[PDB]
């Protein structure tokens, strides 16, 4: 037989994506997400908080910028988050997000840690208002 080479498909880091009501919350939502690819979000209790601001020229850089601050105070200080209070608005032809992060340090026997994410990208990145009004956003990190 001569020798012979194939592609196959595989899975590819993983995606994340959070639906809300507004913007805000799904902006919030998809935190959420990021945090469970790291830990069994759903026992991360909120003992401590850490407040972000950051602005952008588009939404997509603001929730870049938003998520890649979060996994930085992650790697920094090893917390973890279960939920946040997101505001966005228009501040001198830029988009400001302000945003309150509740967790806690991470607690190898309690929070069931997963896999570490390396990296906020843009790959699948997407923020849009569906047809029903409800909004969503997603991305896929690098893992
Ligand atoms: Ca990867």
């Amino acid at each position: 037989m001569l020798k012979k080479w194939e592609h196959y498909e595989h899975t590819a880091d993983i995606g994340i994506r959070g639906y809300g009501d507004s913007l805000e919350e799904a902006f919030e939502a998809v935190a959420i997400a990021l945090f469970d690819v790291m830990v069994n979000v759903n026992k991360v209790e909120k003992k401590e908080v850490r407040e972000i601001e950051v602005e952008a020229e588009d939404l997509e850089a603001l929730l870049y910028s938003f998520l890649e601050e979060l996994l930085v105070i992650h790697d920094i200080e090893g917390l973890v988050f279960r939920d946040f209070e997101v505001k966005i608005e228009r501040v001198n032809g830029k988009y400001r997000l302000r945003a309150k992060a509740y967790g806690e340090k991470l607690d190898l026997k309690k929070h069931e840690p997963k896999e570490e994410v390396k990296a906020i990208t843009y790959h699948d990145m997407k923020i849009e208002r569906l047809p029903n009004g409800k909004w969503m956003a997603q991305l896929v990190p690098d893992i």
